[PDB]
C-alpha cells in the first residue's frame, strides 16, 4: 500500500523555492525511500506519521524532471511507485500553479475587532445607533446601548453595545504593533452594518461612520504601508442584514422589486427581522442569505472585494464560504478576480475544520487553521493531550496540507467567535486575575505558534495577558485597557517576535517529527533539520533524549531535562 498523487498539493508542491515530493504508506512499513529522477537522486524520510499513516518527503530545485519513487519495505522489500504502464516515470511541469506568498510566510498577524480596540475618535461612537438593527427590526425591535471605556459587562455585549472603537484608534497604535513585530493586520468587517461586530453589511461600498471616513482609513491603509504591513479586511458575502437597501426595497415591493431574484423570500408581505418569512443564516431574520448562485449577485459582490482591493487592502478574508451558493463557480472566480488586480492578495476562508478541498489551489490560499491552533495545539498546552496523541494529529494536520499551504497557513488558536486562550487554559474568567500556571500555559502555547511554518496570528490584548469567557455575554470582546498592561507577557510576545525574525529555520516550511514521550512533544524546523523544538505539557518534568550532535539553547548534549510546563527551542 502506497499513496501518491502528483495533480494533489499534498503530495507535489512548491515551496521555499523547492519542489516538495511526498507518498502516504502504512505506519511502520518502510525502512527507507529514494525520489528518483531525471538525473539526480534525493534521500525521502518521514517527516509526520498519524493512527494508521505515515508520510515521507524530499525536496529538489523548482526544474523540469520526470521522476519514480523507490520505496525500501520494512521486511526486507523493494518496491517502485511508477503510473500506467506506457508511461512508467512521472513528470514534473516545473511550473508554479499554487505559489506561495513570501510575506504571509514571514510576518507576525494581529487580529482587530475595531468596535474593541482603541477609540481614537470620539466623535463617530453616536453615530451607530440611526441604523442599528435593534431600530429597524419589526419583529424583536430593542435599543442598542452606548457605553464608556471601562463601562460593565451588558446582554448586548456581543452586539449592540457600542464602546467606540473606530479606524483611527488602530492608526494611533500602529507604533505598538510594529513594536510586536506585527506585519500584516487582519480587520473585522469595517462597512455599513448595524451591529458592532459588522456581519450584517447594509452597503459593501461604503465605510460604516462608527469607525470613519475613507480618509480616516486611507490614512490607516497608507501609515500601515510605509511601516511594511498589509492589512486583510472581512468580507461577508453568504448573507447581509435588513438595513441593506436592496433588501428594502424588496421589503415594499415585493415581485416588483429588480433585487427579488437577490433573496428567498418565502412569505410577503413580511415584517423585517421575521426569520420564518425569508431564508437567513441559521434562520435569523437579522441576517438575510444572500443568492451567492445568481449571476447579478456574485458580480455584484466580487465588485465590492476588487474595489476596495483596489482602494488599498492587501488580502481578503471571507466569512463562512461553507454556506456560499455553487462555490465551485463563485470562489475560483473571486480568486481570478482578486489575483489579477494584485497577485501577492491573501485569500483566507473561514472553516474551522481540516478540509484540503479549500486549499487545492483554486479557491483559497489558506484556511483561518482553527484545526491545527485551536482544535489540537489548545488542547495540548492545556495538559490534557499527551505528545502522542497530539503529534498524531499534526500529523494528519501536515500530510493533509500542501507544503506551500501550510507555509503561509493562518495559524490562530482564538478570535472574535471564542474564548480567550488565557481562559481556555484555566487562567479564570474576566474581572479574576490569572493563575501564573495558566500563563505558563500561555508561553508555550505562544512558542509553539512562533515555531511553525505559516504566520501566528494574537487576538487582540492576548499579549496583554487578558480573560473573557465566551460563554458569559462574549467576554472575549470586552475592549482593550491601555493604562493597564501585563509587562510579562508584553515583552513575551515581543521576545518572540524577534526570535522568529532571528531564526530563519521558524519562517521556513520544512518541519519534521523527532518523538514524543508522554508529555513531551519534540519535532525539527528548517530545511536541513537546524532547529529542534521540545515542548512538554504536563505538571511533572520530563526526560528526554536528544537527536544526533550538539544543541544551542535558544529559548547542549545527550539527555535532556525539559521542564514542567515548559518549551525549549534548540539549534545545530
Ligand atoms: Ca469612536
Amino acid at each position: 500500500y502506497v499513496e501518491f498523487d502528483p495533480r494533489d498539493p499534498a503530495y507535489l508542491s512548491i515551496a521555499d523555492k523547492r519542489t516538495v515530493v511526498r507518498f502516504e504508506a502504512k505506519r511502520d512499513t518502510v525502512e527507507s525511500a529514494v525520489l528518483v529522477t531525471d538525473h539526480g537522486n534525493y534521500t525521502m524520510k518521514l517527516q509526520v506519521w498519524w493512527d494508521f499513516g505515515e508520510t515521507w518527503r524530499a525536496e529538489m530545485p523548482v526544474e523540469p524532471a520526470d521522476y519514480y519513487i523507490l520505496v525500501t519495505s520494512s521486511d526486507g522489500g523493494k518496491f517502485a511507485v511508477l503510473n500506467t504502464s506506457e508511461s512508467p516515470f512521472f513528470h514534473f511541469d516545473g511550473v508554479e500553479g499554487f505559489p506561495q506568498l513570501e510575506w504571509v510566510s514571514n510576518g507576525i498577524t494581529y487580529q482587530i475587532f475595531p468596535d474593541r480596540f482603541n477609540n481614537g475618535n470620539k466623535s463617530n461612537d453616536a453615530l451607530a445607533l440611526d441604523h442599528d438593527e435593534l431600530i429597524l427590526n419589526q419583529v424583536n425591535p430593542g435599543q442598542p446601548i452606548l457605553s464608556n471605556w471601562s463601562d460593565p459587562i451588558t446582554p448586548l455585549h456581543c452586539c449592540h453595545q457600542y464602546f467606540g472603537g473606530d479606524i483611527k484608534g488602530i492608526t494611533e497604535k500602529l507604533d505598538y504593533l510594529q513594536s510586536l513585530g506585527v506585519t500584516i493586520i487582519y480587520i473585522n468587517p469595517i462597512f455599513l452594518s448595524g451591529s458592532a461586530h459588522g456581519y450584517d453589511t447594509y452597503d459593501y461600498y461604503r465605510l460604516d461612520p462608527k469607525f470613519g471616513t475613507e480618509d480616516e482609513l486611507r490614512e490607516f491603509l497608507d501609515e500601515a504601508h510605509r511601516r511594511g504591513m498589509r492589512v486583510i479586511f472581512d468580507f461577508v458575502p453568504n448573507h447581509c442584514g435588513i438595513g441593506n437597501p436592496a433588501f428594502l426595497d424588496v421589503w415594499e415591493k415585493g415581485n416588483e422589486s429588480p433585487y427579488w431574484d437577490w433573496f428567498f423570500v418565502k412569505k410577503w408581505p413580511f415584517k423585517l427581522g421575521d426569520g420564518s418569512a425569508y431564508v437567513g443564516w441559521w434562520g435569523f431574520g437579522s441576517l438575510p442569505k444572500l443568492n451567492t448562485a445568481n449571476q447579478e449577485v456574485r458580480e455584484y459582490l466580487i465588485g465590492a472585494a476588487l474595489h476596495w482591493i483596489e482602494f488599498g487592502f492587501d488580502g481578503i478574508r471571507v466569512d463562512v464560504p461553507n454556506e456560499v451558493l455553487d462555490p465551485g463557480t463563485f470562489f475560483p472566480e473571486l480568486r481570478k478576480a482578486v489575483k489579477e488586480k494584485k497577485p501577492d492578495a491573501y485569500l483566507v476562508g473561514e472553516i474551522w475544520t481540516l478540509s484540503p478541498e479549500w486549499v487545492k489551489g483554486d479557491r483559497f490560499d489558506s484556511l483561518m487553521n482553527y484545526a491545527l491552533g485551536r482544535d489540537i495545539l489548545l488542547n495540548y498546552a492545556k495538559g490534557l493531550l499527551s505528545g502522542e496523541s497530539a503529534m498524531k494529529m499534526m500529523g494528519r494536520y501536515y500530510a493533509s496540507y500542501g507544503e506551500n499551504v501550510v507555509a503561509m497557513g493562518f495559524n490562530l488558536v482564538d478570535s472574535h467567535d471564542t474564548s480567550r486562550v488565557l481562559t481556555d487554559l484555566g487562567g479564570g474568567k474576566l474581572g479574576d486575575t490569572p493563575s501564573n500556571e495558566s500563563i505558563q500555559r500561555l508561553k508555550l502555547l505562544s512558542t509553539l505558534l512562533y515555531a511553525l511554518p505559516g504566520t501566528p496570528v494574537t487576538f487582540q490584548g492576548d499579549e496583554r495577558g487578558l480573560l473573557g469567557d465566551k460563554g458569559h455575554y462574549d467576554e472575549q470582546r470586552y475592549p482593550i485597557q491601555w493604562d493597564t498592561v501585563n509587562e510579562d507577557v508584553l515583552n513575551h510576545y515581543r521576545a518572540l517576535a524577534e526570535l522568529r525574525k532571528r531564526v530563519p529555520a521558524l519562517r521556513s516550511s520544512a518541519m519534521r517529527f523527532y518523538t514524543a514521550k508522554g508529555g513531551v512533544m519534540a519535532f525539527f524546523r528548517g530545511h536541513h533539520d537546524e532547529v529542534l523544538v521540545v515542548a512538554n505539557s504536563w505538571k511533572k518534568p520530563a526526560l528526554l533524549e536528544l537527536p544526533e550532535g550538539e544543541w544551542k539553547v535558544i529559548w547542549l548534549r545527550g539527555t535532556v531535562e525539559v521542564p514542567a510546563i515548559g518549551i525549549i527551542i534548540l539549534e545545530r
